[PDB]
């Protein structure tokens, strides 16, 4: 076993995916514990793995806009990578009326993201390196 118990290995990394719920910023906070990050979607391969074992939940990713532009956790380019939002998305809405617009992004079921509000409780993916 090239991954730590719990996680799961795939192309060179070791995921980990949640079984409860947490903010962005704390499921962030949990990743960087664990000496990983919030998942980094590089790929098309990696895109369809990650969403073949999300837990049927709206899930976060590393990838977030809070100051203006969208930015993966890591450092990996945005507009340059990967990008598999749902039509319509992302919208920064702020017809949720809970403050400001949406600076985070999470996976839907069936894979395809939305930016939604950093606060709300949704599980994550944890990505590290072998
Ligand atoms: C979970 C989800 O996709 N939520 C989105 C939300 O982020 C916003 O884009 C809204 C605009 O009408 O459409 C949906 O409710
Ligand atoms: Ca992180
Ligand atoms: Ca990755
Ligand atoms: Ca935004
Ligand atoms: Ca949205
Ligand atoms: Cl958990
Ligand atoms: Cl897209
Ligand atoms: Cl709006
Ligand atoms: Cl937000
Ligand atoms: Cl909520």
């Amino acid at each position: 076993t090239s991954c730590p118990v719990n996680w799961v290995e795939h192309q060179d990394s070791c995921y980990w995916f949640s079984h409860s719920g947490m903010s962005w910023a704390e499921a962030e906070k949990y990743c960087q514990l664990k000496n990983a990050h919030l998942v980094v979607i590089n790929s098309r391969e990696e895109q369809n793995f990650v969403q073949k074992y999300l837990g049927s939940a709206y899930t976060w990713m590393g990838l977030s806009d809070p100051e203006g532009a969208w930015k993966w956790v890591d450092g990996t380019d945005y507009a340059t990578g990967f990008q598999n939002w749902k039509p319509g998305q992302p919208d920064d809405w702020q017809g949720h009326g809970l403050g400001g617009g949406e600076d985070c992004a999470h996976f839907h079921p069936d894979g395809r993201w939305n930016d939604d509000v950093c606060q709300r409780p949704y599980h994550w993916v944890c990505e590290a390196g072998l």
